């Protein structure tokens, strides 16, 4: 029996402008695994906001600020015209006209109005711990409604004191928009947002090291100035690719023989994979539950040049269509929609 | 009655980093064993230190080397810019808010300030005999000041002429971090850097010899090591389970039927086997440096002779034999902040006034 889901987007940003994060890619895909198994989902984002197939609502005002201005101590903020606010007042007005509310907002004011509405609103989470303010928020919502959280890794949990009462989804992506790649050029890949301290400088460095070039995508919003500052290694080293479409993505990271993730403190990797490409990451987080030891990748100390090094070195020992195989194993959509139904299901009654 | 110490941690690297050696783990605990008394522990450690739930100030300044470049003869050594230093200078400035003060650093700087501070400077020494100038440091301070110096191990302490004129205080860890697991799956478990020269193939090859899966814990440095050991011995036999936290550590650790110790004597030194004995988990470890004081023969694990397949092999047999309840019961009775805050207070009680 089919039922009628509204989708609440994150508040930073616009679907397709690169600024939300990895809901960019997790809303639509988990929207898609929801409609394939007969169920409605509609959504509701920031203006701007573009989604392919999809009933899509869209709201004007302030985007919601990503700084941590007194770290963990940091209150919840609402500024004026605020993006979030009008979103969660849209869907509180059309609540009845779904049988559930997903909010994918890492934000304090979505759990705090769960208990004002009728219609259940169901969590998934996509950050770590941050803020006190979140933790409790979040913990508030678990005591009062179980069940009601989920996030995408084991890792993600363990940052928080609550995480074994929260659900684990994993990830998933849209496979068929993935083509495998065979045969790759002798160059590296690295995928992500274009901006300080996201790892990019042990990326280069490293494939630089390696005598490979450094092929890099994503959106660009502190540019050029960030970004050209960082040919301080070279157009010798780095590449920039743009901030694309999934179609151009694929066909353009697949020709990596490699994919370096370098971060500090999901989707990215198994884009990796879904391509044929082995990916190279910091045994650090989220990559720990993705990549299998020197079969689909290298997870190595982090923060150690020698190691991504070496790992370079080892890309051609992978097999390839092992990482593409793993993929459709583990990633797949219709694997995602079954646990999106254990999940949330149960929580409409 | 409560009191209020100043640890000064150590030099060599911050709090949390992994770069600080023993002390990192060591001092929180050793904080939170006397702060669960009700005393007030204050930290002064290096710039980039993090440090959960107590008062913490840092230092910017070069790390202490490790390092000697003439072996016992090496002299102490002051870098510009040096944390070490600037840590005692601060600690100074401050002395008068604290009944004591507690140096975790293995130097001879404050060893040599004892007598210029007027709070009274107590010394976890954590190594054992390296130098000249640093034996005499530490003979001096006994000598103005008996009971002042206190060790991990009776072997550290034996390395020094005066080692019975120290106080040992053992190890310790946060046992409420760690769950007892009564039913293990039919695995082994190895805690160290996945890297040559560390014992893992001796490991790997007795858990393949004895039929039980070898799942390692730690980190991987160099892949085509990885490659080797596929090559030496299957595509099975080592199972990789993460470099991960504390948390998730203890979570599989826990699921093993025992762990195999397999360092090289400068490595055997000896906290992950009461890791794996507040799990529940036996030890089975080379006989030989720190594990000797941690486990008790035939019955919270093995004590065997080092290098040798055949005693792991036998010793992996006999696993059955022991009562993985007894291991946590060793942990708690033994290794535990309870225990070791009872050990500090008396040591450290005495050294006030």
């Amino acid at each position: 029996t089919a039922h009628r889901f509204l989708f609440v987007s994150t508040p930073v940003g616009p679907l397709g402008s690169g600024r939300g994060g990895g809901v960019e890619l997790t809303l639509p895909n988990l929207a898609k695994a929801l409609t394939q198994r007969g169920h409605q989902v509609s959504v509701l984002a920031p203006a701007g906001s573009v989604l392919p197939d999809l009933p899509l609502e869209t709201v004007p005002g302030t985007w919601q600020s990503t700084a941590q201005s007194h770290g963990r101590a940091t209150p919840a903020e609402i500024p004026a015209e605020s993006v979030l606010a009008r979103l969660w007042d849209r869907a509180h007005q059309q609540q009845a006209d779904f049988d559930l509310i997903l909010n994918f907002a890492y934000d304090w004011l979505p759990l705090y109005l769960t208990p004002f509405f009728k219609t259940p609103v169901a969590h998934l989470i996509s950050m770590g711990s941050l803020s006190e303010v979140m933790d409790q928020a979040i913990a508030t919502s678990l005591d009062r409604y179980p069940g009601s959280i989920a996030v995408h890794s084991l890792a993600q949990a363990a940052t928080f004191p609550f995480g074994d009462r929260c659900l684990c989804i994993g990830n998933a992506l849209d496979l068929a928009a993935y083509g495998f790649n065979p045969e790759p050029e002798p160059v590296l890949g690295w995928v992500g947002r274009i901006a300080p301290e996201k790892g990019l400088e042990d990326a280069i460095q490293a494939a630089q090291q390696a005598g490979l070039p450094l092929r890099v995508w994503g959106a660009l919003t502190e540019p050029d100035y960030w970004q050209r500052l960082q040919q301080q290694f070279g157009d010798r080293a780095v590449s920039y690719q743009g901030f694309v479409s999934t179609d151009e993505l694929q066909r353009g990271l697949g020709r990596c023989q490699g994919l370096l993730m370098t971060p500090k403190w999901g989707n990215v990797a198994i884009e990796a994979l879904a391509c044929g490409l082995p990916v190279i990451a910091y045994a650090r987080g989220g990559p720990l539950e993705i990549i299998e030891q020197g079969k689909s990748g290298w997870l190595v100390e982090p923060d150690q040049q020698a190691a991504l090094v070496n790992a370079i070195g080892q890309l051609s020992s992978l097999d390839r269509a092992y990482c593409r195989a793993q993929a459709e194993a583990r990633f797949s959509l219709a694997a995602m929609g079954q646990r999106l139904e254990a999940w949330l299901l149960p929580l409409l009654s």
